[PDB]
């Protein structure tokens, strides 16, 4: 399962405001995926807007890896 | 049970008397052998930076690791409340 992590962090480092992918951890669980992601951000925006980048990761990361069927996301610095 | 109870209230009574902490959102906490292995959540200032909450995390887990010292783990993070 390494192309699909490869993926994700890839969808993941695209996203406006995405410093880097910190940590990932994927398990499937029949075919679908769940995993939880954390990202890096830049360490002056705001908890505020730390939380609307994951969102954003969250829509898009799941948007292009379709057998994602539950994904968590928190941000931290850089 | 109710000594996870007591020890749980002290981790919130810990953390919810660092400045900067608008509360304990979330708290997990449970035995790996005889150590605790806690992951919490505190509210923040929505406006703080994220190097500043994480600041007032640092500061929280030094605060509760200090003062309960059954705990061998505890991640902190911030969200906004």
């Amino acid at each position: 399962m390494e192309a699909v992590q490869n993926r994700i962090v890839e969808a993941a480092e695209r996203v406006p405001g995405v410093r880097g992918v910190i940590h990932l951890r994927a398990r499937y669980v029949g075919q679908d995926i769940w995993a939880d992601m954390i990202i890096g951000v830049d360490p002056e925006n705001t908890v505020e807007q730390a939380h609307e980048i994951c969102e954003a990761v969250q829509a898009a990361v799941c948007g292009k890896i379709r057998r994602i069927e539950s994904l968590h996301v928190s941000a931290e610095a850089r």
